[PDB]
């Protein structure tokens, strides 16, 4: 049996698996090559990946995300405590460990984050058996680079729960470069940049390659910036449209605002390849349809100031690695986010006209490389 890579992401993961001399990303049930990173429970059943995101509005308390962000850490570290302020679903305190408490079938239940990650991890791994025809036993599984020994202890439990032999632990910047074929160079060190802006977080790491062998030099950027803030800014630019429009401020309504934000995460999606996206929400607000449109152009001045901070992580990590632009050898992107057209622009712009590896689909890279490494782990 081929082994498998597996992307944990923090809002979509992704599955790849090495055979026939090549890595292939196998999509889904319903045909995506990404998975949300979502567990839902429900009066009935226990709902995972596009299921589980596509129930959101509807069930918003027992729908859990993130747990990426609870993962290995203590109750009380104030990355908790701070992150739990903005989540509809509870976090409670078992021995100083975070669980998150749903309802599901009726009764009040808890689950550790490496659990709730298990249920994801379980999906892709039955997303890879039914492309395979078979039962997969062995992952390489990533995570990022800053991740400290019990965040990769309780990633590497949860794939164990869902029934894998992790290979390996290894880091999202260093699978983007296998992807490319980075760790092949010979001897003279190689720098390698990964720009990686996903759905939620922001991550820049510099490596070294020398013969193989990976050095992180440099880390920086942003936990909390990503495809979703990019998301609301289109919501709240629409909630203005619709109060001019029809007199009624929908900002209130969770149901309405989380409908709108869906419907805008896919336009958004579409600007990155046309230069217009229409928006049809039927019965958006008290039976109101929303038919409307917005250009990449407004996109991109809705969301500037966002983009263009994602510069200065670049800077502060070419600093920190004592390295001038001209001493990257390779840019690599990575996350979905990295699709956006204007983004490309800053980087390239910032790099002085240097070209962009993303001929491997950004929000697949982190996968691919995984896969390949499953592969020469197996043998
Ligand atoms: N074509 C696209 N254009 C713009 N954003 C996209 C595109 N495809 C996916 N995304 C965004 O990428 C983000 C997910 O990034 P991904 O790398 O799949 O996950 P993660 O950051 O969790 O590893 C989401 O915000 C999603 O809307
Ligand atoms: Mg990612
Ligand atoms: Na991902």
């Amino acid at each position: 049996a081929a082994a498998i890579g597996i992307d944990l992401g923090t809002t979509y993961s992704c599955v790849g698996v090495f055979q026939h001399g090549k890595v292939e990303i196998i999509a889904n049930d319903q045909g995506n090559r990404t998975t949300p990173s979502y567990v839902a429970f429900t009066d009935t059943e226990r709902l995972i990946g596009d299921a589980a995101k596509n129930q959101v509005a509807l069930n918003p308390q027992n729908t859990v995300f993130d747990a990426k962000r609870l993962i290995g850490r203590k109750f009380g570290d104030p990355v908790v405590q701070s992150d739990m302020k903005h989540w509809p679903f509870q976090v409670i305190n078992d021995g100083d460990k975070p669980k998150v408490q749903v309802s599901y079938k009726g009764e009040t239940k808890a689950f550790y984050p490496e659990e709730i990650s298990s249920m994801v991890l379980t999906k892709m791994k039955e997303i890879a058996e039914a492309y395979l025809g078979y039962p997969v036993t062995n992952a390489v599984i990533t995570v990022p680079a800053y991740f400290n020994d019990s965040q990769r202890q309780a990633t590497k439990d949860a794939g164990v729960i869902a029934g894998l032999n992790v290979l390996r632990i290894i880091n999202e910047p260093t699978a983007a470069a296998i992807a490319y074929g980075l760790d092949r160079t010979g001897k003279g060190e190689r720098n390698v940049l990964i720009f990686d802006l996903g759905g939620g977080t922001f991550d820049v790491s510099i490596l070294t390659i020398d013969d193989g062998i990976f050095e992180v030099k440099a880390t920086a950027g942003d936990t909390h910036l990503g495809g979703e803030d990019f998301d609301n800014r289109l919501v709240n630019h629409f909630v203005e449209e619709f109060k001019r429009k029809h007199k009624k401020d929908i900002s209130q309504n969770k149901r309405a605002v989380r409908r709108l934000r869906t419907a805008c995460e896919r336009a958004k999606r579409t600007l990155s390849s046309s230069t217009q996206a229409s928006l049809e929400i039927d019965s958006l607000f008290e039976g109101i349809d929303f038919y409307t449109s917005i250009t990449r152009a407004r996109f991109e001045e809705l969301c500037s100031d966002l983009f263009r901070s994602t510069l200065e992580p670049v800077e502060k990590a070419l600093r920190d690695a004592k390295l001038d632009k001209a001493q990257i050898h390779d840019l690599v992107l990575v996350g979905g986010s990295t699709r956006i057209p204007k983004v490309q622009k800053l980087l390239q712009d910032f790099f002085n006209g240097r070209d962009l590896n993303k001929s491997i689909n950004p929000d697949e890279a982190v996968a691919y490389g995984a896969a390949v490494q499953a592969a020469i782990l197996m043998g």
